[PDB]
């Protein structure tokens, strides 16, 4: 509809054909208009963004950490019975719960019917924002949570685990047995819900999710992207080493890990096994999976990187990652479409032309790549 009204009198139509009954819509939108800060959020896109370095250092902050390692005696019990039932450990269980809101102190503070309600009725995204939409009234037709209590961010990521609705209603979980999956108000079935997630995407009990590692002179650097996976002794046999020197964990010669280089070749290197990849799948951003690796492991005092940030790292903005796509494929170094997204097509692009200057191919652009390609 045009009016949201309208918009709403005929999603009401569909919330009925979908199973929704009358007492629970109508519960669910008493009072409920658009949110014009969700529409904001959703038109949003930021022109600067900061290093990876600085997003760790707030990531990290030892405020943090101590947080996350209270709520890891707090909660032991609990938390115990979770790491053997899953068999997840605990410490990154805490490490995404820190991550995804605070360890459930920011959840954000928006409801989440009328968020949805909005993106659905002018949202850039009104399939998923309706899908989410009708999976969020079945939550509250089954009585997880009362409509008054059922918040989450602007996107309609809920709670302390931040599942988006369609998530919760395949993932969360009732750990203690009141017959709610209540991931707002329950530590215990946030927790075993961040847990069922963190399995079914593929978390193996003990395995890291990653270390640091050094890289030898003349390394080929093309390699550092998540789509290549090694055996580790393979990357031993190639020259990465253990961070200080020296060979790399044995026993798990075997699994398959994959390069990362979250500032280039002058950067921190690491080598992420599968148990990050679980993690990309609760939020698919490599910087957000590191972080959750270093909190998990800052927990047991480790967490912190051996190899230097580069003081240069001033990322490219927005209009100049678009403009370093124009530039590239005015060059024949074809980026793909030019969406202002360094994806995998475009550091394709961007190794080419590293290798045109004579400079180590990392698929990393700077400023100064821009620079030299608009001489
Ligand atoms: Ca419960």
């Amino acid at each position: 509809g045009q009016s949201f009204e309208q918009w709403r009198d005929a999603f009401r139509q569909q919330a009925l054909a979908g199973g929704i009954d009358a007492q629970t819509f109508d519960r669910a939108f008493a009072g409920v208009q658009p949110d014009p800060a969700v529409v904001e959020a959703d038109r949003s896109q930021p022109e600067f963004t900061r290093p990876v370095w600085k997003y760790l250092e707030g990531a990290l902050d030892p405020l943090r950490v101590r947080q996350g390692q209270a709520r890891l005696a707090q909660h032991a019990r609990i938390l115990g019975e979770v790491d053997a039932r899953y068999a997840v450990d605990a410490d990154a269980v805490v490490a995404i719960w820190g991550m995804e809101s605070n360890y459930g102190s920011h959840m954000g503070n928006k409801n989440v019917i009328r968020s949805l309600a909005t993106l659905a009725y002018e949202g850039r995204r009104p399939e998923f924002a309706h899908a989410q939409l009708l999976a969020a009234l079945k939550i509250l037709q089954h009585g997880d949570v009362p409509a008054s209590f059922m918040i989450g961010s602007w996107a309609g990521a809920m709670g302390q685990t931040q599942f988006i609705p369609t998530t919760h209603n395949q993932y969360a979980v009732d750990f203690d047995g009141d017959g709610k999956r209540d991931i707002w108000g329950s530590p215990g079935d946030a927790l075993a819900s961040t847990a069922n997630y963190l399995k079914a995407s593929g978390w193996i009990a003990g395995q890291p999710w990653g270390f640091e590692v050094r890289l030898p002179a003349g390394f080929d650097y093309s390699l550092a992207e998540l789509t290549i996976r090694k055996p580790l002794g393979e990357w031993q046999g190639m020259g990465v080493q253990g961070v200080n020197g020296g060979p790399l964990p044995s026993g798990l010669s075997g699994e398959q890990a994959s390069l990362l280089l979250p500032a280039g070749h002058r950067g921190p290197a690491f080598l992420v096994l599968h148990n990050f990849r679980a993690i990309l799948k609760y939020n698919n951003s490599s910087a957000y999976a590191l972080a959750v690796g270093l909190l998990a492991d800052s927990f047991k005092g480790g967490g912190r990187i051996v190899g230097a940030w580069p003081l240069e790292d001033v990322p490219l903005s927005r209009s100049q990652r678009i403009e370093l796509q124009r530039q590239l494929a005015a060059r024949g170094h074809d980026p793909g479409a030019v969406d202002g997204i360094i994806g995998a097509n475009t550091r394709k692009a961007i190794r080419a032309c590293q290798q045109e200057f004579g400079w180590p191919a990392d698929g990393y652009p700077t400023p100064a790549l821009l620079d030299r390609l608009r001489t």
